[PDB]
């Protein structure tokens, strides 16, 4: 339950968004030949705040999410190399 | 307009047109106000938003960088009037 400290700090809504991103990516990757990196696009002020939070970023790295390429990208990415199983395990871990 | 044309020649025409439309939509919204983010949803618009020359243009048009540690996105400030926004868009 890696998410627990962030839940207690009030980040349940951004954590739910992160969870859905991981699960949706897993579903897409169950098809052979289909594996695209997914940008984590914060679409609300609350999710923006989470993406700029150091503790939330630490969780992202632990789950295997990669930071943006500086000078090229704005968004963190769910790397293409992660399998549906790896992704679902990350989501299940919070 | 000169800075924009230079970015057009460096291959940023598509993000410039996106930026143009964002400014115009903000202008329309403010006639009918709050600061609104510039949200790049494509790799190409992301690349522009992270480019130093493109950022120099944003600053000249009156767009402000994100608040460090709080925001991800650049903002179109509330202080820009619809008239200012349309003039900015018209320069590209």
């Amino acid at each position: 339950n890696l998410g627990q400290s962030l839940h207690q700090e009030g980040f349940s809504i951004p954590l739910l968004w992160l969870q859905n991103c991981l699960i949706r990516a897993a579903d897409d990757r169950e098809e052979d030949g289909c594996s695209q990196a997914v940008p984590l696009v914060p679409l609300t002020e609350e999710n923006e705040e989470a993406m700029e939070n150091e503790q939330f970023q630490q969780l992202l790295r632990k789950l295997g999410v990669r930071p943006p390429a500086s000078g090229q990208e704005t968004f963190w990415r769910i790397p293409a190399k992660l399998s549906p199983t790896q992704l679902r395990r990350a989501a299940a871990s919070l």
